[PDB]
């Protein structure tokens, strides 16, 4: 059903993946997936926007700059190995409304 732990992934592209990063040390904040293309590499592997980059290319993206992350992605060409951070449950249901009438 449903479940959030940690995961890595991988993507095939000689650099757009699709998928952009925004944030970083520098900018004073995690690495978080910036933009997405339609239905991309990134969202094919499921990738929604939010999702925190734990480690780029087997590498620790914990003390590394904006730049730094996409200096690690731009060495990797042939495929992209990266992990997610997993964020409480995520699926969202909608309830029907109705109401009944009069006679």
């Amino acid at each position: 059903g449903s479940s959030g732990s940690s995961g890595s992934v991988s993507l095939v592209g000689p650099a757009p993946w699709g998928f952009r990063l925004q944030g970083g040390k520098d900018f004073n904040m995690p690495l978080t997936i910036s933009s997405l293309k339609d239905g991309g590499k990134a969202s094919q592997a499921h990738v929604r926007i939010g999702d925190v980059v734990l480690s780029i290319d087997g590498i620790s993206a914990q003390g590394m700059t904006h730049l730094e992350a996409q200096n690690k992605i731009k060495a990797c060409t042939g495929s992209l190995n990266m992990t997610l951070q997993r964020a409480s449950a995520a699926a969202k249901s909608e309830p029907v409304s109705s109401g009944p009438s009069s006679g």
